This record gives structure tokens, C-alpha cells and sequence, in this order.
């Protein structure tokens, strides 16, 4: 290598006192090209490759050179029908065989079909995509095919060769360099990942990204975002003790002054109103008393967003939240009356002839369970005088009771049904009605009730 | 004639004559074609496939400013960006008061990638949801695939981010310089959405990741972009196994169905899930045996008993840690079922035991001893919950039952009623996953015992292999 940089000297002496093109190629370039042919180096890392691919659009020099560096057996050159011209060179200049592939100066869909179909020939094994010659367009596609294709094929490659007195760089400092595409090359795009996904509802998976976004920048606005991905999780799998816990920790740092700015206070009032309501919740798991109405409201939502959220995709497990929130529901009216349930045969023959005329049955032969059903329980509201549920239609009552007598008959609960969606839709317009009431009944704050803006 | 094709055309064959008489090319195209060229484009913009309005472009700058000077002003932006290495610098008040805009210059290094990067990210933050153009037409290959590389990673949060290039073909073999009107500017499309059948690798992703419903959407989607019926039968196999985690098994059995109907036919003799036509006969199989067994519900129908607590059970095993208290309403349910099918081999159901005195008094000592308090005093209740079946059959010689350590029993006993005390069936209870893992343990070991029972076919537990 200490003869080139004796050589260039010479060729600076040479161009000084008169064709400097020609002395290059002459007393230069199978210098240069011997560098390469014995010790070739790539950069950042150093590796080896299976498969190299080139575009070739301007000169064989610097393809020559890459060729050399990527050192693969397997070599593919896409040129334009120009270029076909310097084929003979660029074999002469590396000594490799090549298989050519001859593309439109521009029609860089092309590239796009050769390089997925040279990935498919060769799923498994470290491919270089080398850029350094072509137009504009040919060096842009190759890059986008190998970025994209990389999602699929992670041992591909993008590569490029990199290079006063004289019109040209001193001949020792070209370098062979990988292309890194933008996810390992931004800190902070981990941070459009993670709003993407808590956008979608992967509260789970934002909540990683933000806290890896903590040791890749030790910016600690986004353990915040952390916390709040995780109650949101944790809210979601009904887990509301976790919730709760990283719903207070995030107030606490919101509430300090270092962090008087960040995005998040720009919500506090939604915020604040969700920590509460999952305090309400919380409190009221371990007291189970219906009296605490707030805690009644919360997870009756919670349990009702949940089932809208399956009612496609998931229909027996939307029916089995349903009936939950709508159990709830029924519950609270029953603590209404302080009833939480005690029948005097006053009621336990009465209730027999609401449910006899209901349904059209006599009443013997109507069983009464010791522990009141949906319909059972919703019947017996209406007989004692509930102005919610006295507000029903004995028609759409009518349409309910097939679904309101399969709580469980369910196949998640003690049964085999699978369910009528438009049973499931009918338990839940039922249950929300009901808990539109129970809203009215409960002071609950701003309360969006989907998850508040990240406001970045 | 005032900018328009027919001025530009004639200058050119000026300008081809010239030439021949050894004027410089040069200075005679910076004198005689350039300035037409120009006003071509300030008067009708040159731009394809598609026109379109852009409120940003983004232009990186390394060479010759004519053609960003074109693209500028192809692309009609109201708001401009000039990327320029630090030697092209000069040229910005030339690329200027050509293109009549007030342009934005940032300098980025020659080979600084990552520079583009970053102020790519800070322009789109700065423009989020308005049309940019990102322009590559200008720099070293490294400036202009960094360009490009940037415009489509970042397309995935910014949908209106273009990247754009001028394009110019070459008619001349005797003037090196392409002919002077042909130049236009040319959107660059995305490998994805240039590629029709690349959808195959995002399913089959997707499909490997337990993605069924959105491995079917792009299988289907493909369907309708290329005409290629084979993906219609993968869509099947992934709407067959989201049914299947769904628990519909109704609706997974006409899916299964469906796919081995085409996958007889002579057409698909080579369809690649032919080569895993045995596993997939075999778990259409299970699916119609649980079919049968939700309608019979009769558990001397031992297949279907099997498949719907396999999956139940497979459904608690990945609800485990993110989502405990669902883990623990499907462990439930498999235990539950998987308790009722060995009081189907004595004869009794759990709903209707059929006691007598002697059987309801020894069940009462038998579990009094368990519970090692108040013995003869909790009482029994008319179905039989998850202990006392346990009792019921343990009491009477159960042989998978019989094998069980007190002990691991002892720390079970509380999991074992909350049957319906959890928060998802009647009451409240958070579940410890360590709860669920014993629930789980335990139908687990039911579950092989009654796999034996069975007449299994290859049935890999997991999801068969697309073959591509
Ligand atoms: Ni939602
Ligand atoms: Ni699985």
C-alpha cells in the first residue's frame, strides 16, 4: 500500500509539466486494483458475501472495485445496454465471471423484479447490493429493493464505494461501505414505532419500544410514555391493580416541574379522570359492594369496550364480557333497592307469572332457581318497579330471552353455545343502555374513553 | 411560441447544427437551449404518471443544478428544500432566481447518509400530513439512494411522502446530451407497491407469527392483484385457523372443508400444501369431532372432547402472561371438561350425579378429609363443582386422579374453586398466574391421558407449514 502513495506523488508530478486521465489508468490504476485484488476491505464491519449485485451504468472502475471488496462467487451486473460495452473490462479488471442482466436506464421496476428473484434463489446466504454505478434512478432502486427486501431477507446487503491539486481523490482512500438503512441508523425512530402501535391498541409492545427508547437516548420523557402504555395494557387485561400502580407513577412524574413541558400534561384533565376510575375499580374488586357506584361504572365500560373490540373476530369471547358487564349492571339495580337475593313467595309467584306470561308457558314448569338468571333478575326489576329496564318493550323483551337465558350455556362458562352475534349485539345494547344510567349516577371527570393523545 | 415546445424544438436543431460546426456545447446549451428549457418548464410543469399537488419538495443538490432546477419546479411545491453538499452551495442563488423560489438550503456532507436521515425526520415532523416530494435527481449515488431510502421507510407513517426523480432519455449518439424537451419528472414507486405478489411474504409472516386474520387479508388481497388462485386456498388455511383460535369451530370446519375440496381437485395436484395434506386431513378431522361433540354434547365422543380443551388449553397458554385473568377463564373451562369426561367412563354426569346416601355421605367424609376441618359440615351442592368432582372421581379410583400428590393437591385446593369466582365467570378474583399454571399443570395431565383414548392422527400441535 506504501507503493500508491509514493505512486500518487509521481502522478502529481507527472500531471504537473503535461494527459491526466491517461496517466491514471497507466501508472495507477492496476496499482490500485492490485490493493484490492489481495486485501479488500469493507466497512464499517468487515464480512464476506455469497452473492454480489451490481448496477453498472457509468464506468467499470469503481464497480471493478467493488466486485473486489464483496468478494462473492456469484456476481449479477444489471446495465443499461449502454454500458454492455464496459462488460469486457470489468471481467478483465476482476477476473470473475458475471451473469448479466441488461436493464432500461430507468425502468427501475426491473431492478426491483431481479432482486426479488435472486433473493428467492438465494433465501439463506449474505447478498451485497452494490449502487455505486448507474443513474440516479438505478442506484435509488437497487437501495429501496434491498432495504424493503431486507424485512425478509436479512443477510442482504447495501453497499457502496466510497471516495484538490488534481481532479480526483489521492488512490489509497476508497472504501468499500454498507448503506445502513434508517432503523439502524435513527436513535429516535424507535419512537414512531411505538406510536404506531399504541395507536393499534399494542399497548403491550409500545411500552417496550418506549422504554428502549430510555437506553438508546436517556432522554426519560419516555419512560412517561412507558408507564402509560403499560397501564393502558395492564387496563386492558383487566389486571387493574398493575394499572393503577403505573397510572399513580406517571401522575407522580407528571406532577414534578422537570416535566412541566412534556406532551402528557397537555391531557392531565383525561388523565387524572382515568387513574381515578381505576382506583374506583380497584377499591371496589376488593370490597365487592355495589355501593360503590364508581367502581360499578368502570369495569362495567371496561368489560363493554372489551366486547365491541371482539364482537368480530372473537364473537364467544365478546359474548362472555357481555354478559359479565350486563351481570354488573343488573347487580347495581338490584342495590337499588338494597337487595343485593331473598324472595317472600309474594315475589317468588309473581316473578312465576311475569316470566309465565312473557314467554308463554304456565307458570308450574317454570323453574325458579335459587340463584336468580338474567332473565330471572331482569324480570324481577320490572316487577319491583325499575324505570329503566319498566321501559322495554315486551316485543324487544321477547327478542332478548333466548340470549338472556344462555349466560351460562355459554361455551366459556359452563356450556356449549356458540353465539348469535346479533345475540351478542342485542346483551350489549342492552348493558349499554344501562350504563348509560349508571353514568348519570357517578361523577367520573372528562374522561375520554378511548386512550389519550401521545401529542408528539 | 413563449415557452412552449415548439420554440424549445427548433433551438435544439440550432443547436444541433452548431455543434457540427465545433461550437462548444457547454456554453452554446447554457446560451441557446437552457433558457427555452426553462421556460418550458415554469409555463407547463413536465410531470408523470400522474399529475399531482405537492405543499413540500425536498431536493438534494450535488452537481448540476439545471435538473433540480426542473424538478423544483415539476413539482410546484409551495414550501422548498435544497439538501446541498458543501461545494454546491454556490449554485443556490443560480437554482434561485431560476426557479423564482425562496428556497430552504440545508448542508448535508457528501456521504452522510444518516444526515439525510435525520432531516428527512425533521421535515416530515415539520410537514406531517401534507404532500412532499422527495427529490433525488441531484448527487452522489449515496446522496440519492438515501434519498429514496428515507422517502419509503418513512412512507409507513407519512402516506402523502412521494420520492421523484427527473427522468431523461437520451436520443443523440452524436450530441452526448439527452434531447432537450423529452426530460420529465417521474414519481418512483415503492418496491411494495410495485411488486404484485410480494404480499406472499408479509402473509406468510404474518402467518407465522399467528396472524391469521391479517395473513387472510393479504392473501385474499392478492387474489384480486394478480388473478392467482393459489393464494385464494392459503387465504382459506389462515381463515381456517383464526377461526379456530376464535373458537368457532362451526365456521372453521366449512374453511377446512373448502381447502381440501380444492386441494383433491387436478389443478392443485402440486399446490404446495399438498405436501402437508395428512396433518391437515387430520386436524379437519379434530375440528369436525368438537363440531359434532358442541351439537352431541355427549362426551363418549372422546376426539371432540380432546380438540375443544387442546384449545382451550392452547388458548390459556398464550394468554399466560399478558392477559392472566383470561388465561385462567379458558384453563377453567378445559379443566372443567376434561373432569366431566372421566365421570362419563363410571357412568354419571356432573349436573345430574345420581347420588345415593352412601355415595353423597362417603363424597361429604371423603372431601371432610381434604379440607381437614368441620368434617361433615360444608355441604354438597346440586352439581358437583370442580373439588368435589375431583373427590367424586378420586373417591372412586380414578386412575390419573389416584396419581396425585396431596401435597401439589394441597396448594390446587384454592385454585380449584375458584371456578366461578373468577372476575370473568361470577365474582372478582385477580388471578395468580401461579394459580393458572397449576389449574393449567393439571388439565395438562388429564389432557395426555385422554389423548391416548383417542384415535389421533399426525395432529403437530402447531400450525402447518405453508410450503413457499
Ligand atoms: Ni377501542
Ligand atoms: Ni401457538
Amino acid at each position: 500500500m506504501e507503493d500508491l502513495d509514493a505512486l500518487w506523488e509521481r502522478y502529481r508530478e507527472a500531471v504537473r509539466a503535461g494527459n491526466p486521465q491517461a496517466l491514471y489508468q497507466e501508472m495507477v490504476w492496476p496499482a490500485l486494483l492490485a490493493l484490492w485484488r489481495e486485501k479488500p476491505r469493507v466497512y464499517p464491519f468487515p464480512q464476506a458475501f455469497a452473492v454480489s449485485v451490481h448496477t453498472l451504468g457509468t464506468s467499470p472502475e469503481a464497480t471493478a472495485l467493488a466486485i473486489l471488496g464483496a468478494g462473492a462467487e456469484r456476481v449479477y451486473v444489471l446495465h443499461t445496454p449502454e454500458s454492455a460495452r464496459f462488460l469486457p473490462r470489468l471481467r478483465q479488471d476482476t477476473g470473475k465471471d458475471l451473469y448479466p442482466v441488461e436493464i432500461g436506464k430507468s425502468d427501475v421496476e426491473a431492478i426491483y423484479r431481479e432482486v426479488k428473484r435472486l433473493l428467492e434463489k438465494h433465501p439463506e446466504v449474505p447478498v451485497a447490493l452494490d449502487l455505486t454505478s448507474g443513474t440516479a434512478a438505478m442506484s435509488a432502486g437497487l437501495a429501496a429493493a434491498g432495504f424493503f427486501f431486507q424485512r425478509f431477507y436479512p443477510k442482504v446487503r447495501v453497499v457502496y464505494v466510497d471516495n484538490p491539486e488534481l481532479r480526483r481523490p489521492r488512490a489509497g482512500t476508497e472504501k468499500l461501505r454498507i448503506l445502513p438503512n434508517p432503523h439502524e441508523a435513527l436513535a429516535e425512530v424507535d419512537a414512531l414505532f411505538a406510536k404506531e402501535l399504541y395507536g393499534k391498541g399494542e399497548f403491550g409492545q409500545a411500552a417496550a419500544y418506549f422504554r428502549g427508547m430510555v437506553g438508546r437516548t436517556g432522554n426519560q420523557a419516555y419512560a412517561l410514555y412507558a408507564l402509560l402504555a403499560e397501564m393502558y395494557r395492564a387496563w386492558r387485561a383487566l389486571d387493574f391493580g398493575e394499572a393503577l400502580k403505573a397510572g399513580r407513577k406517571l401522575l407522580g412524574q407528571l406532577s414534578q416541574n422537570v416535566w412541566l413541558n412534556h406532551p402528557l400534561n397537555a391531557r392531565r384533565e383525561a388523565l387524572e379522570a382515568q387513574v381515578a376510575l381505576l382506583e374506583a375499580v380497584d377499591r371496589f374488586l376488593k370490597a365487592r359492594d355495589f355501593a360503590l357506584k364508581e367502581g360499578v361504572y368502570g369495569l362495567a365500560r371496561t368489560l363493554l369496550h372489551l366486547a365491541q373490540e371482539a364482537k368480530e373476530e372473537a364473537a364467544v369471547l365478546a359474548a362472555l364480557y357481555a354478559y359479565r358487564a350486563l351481570e354488573l349492571l343488573l347487580q347495581e339495580r338490584l342495590a337499588l333497592l338494597g337487595r343485593r337475593p331473598g324472595l317472600s313467595p309474594e315475589e317468588a309467584e309473581a316473578l312465576r307469572k311475569a316470566l309465565a306470561e312473557l314467554l308463554g308457558v304456565l307458570p308450574e314448569e317454570v323453574r325458579l332457581p335459587a340463584k336468580l338468571g338474567l332473565l330471572d333478575l331482569l324480570a324481577f326489576l320490572r316487577l319491583k318497579g325499575d324505570e329503566a329496564l319498566g321501559r322495554l318493550s315486551l316485543a324487544e323483551l321477547r327478542g332478548l330471552a333466548g340470549a338472556l337465558k344462555g349466560r351460562n350455556s355459554a361455551l366459556l362458562v359452563h356450556g356449549f353455545d356458540v353465539p348469535s352475534p346479533k345475540a351478542v349485539e342485542g346483551i350489549a345494547r342492552l348493558a349499554q343502555g344501562l350504563l348509560q344510567d349508571l353514568e348519570a349516577r357517578t361523577a367520573l371527570g372528562p374522561l375520554s374513553p378511548e386512550p389519550v393523545p401521545l401529542g408528539f
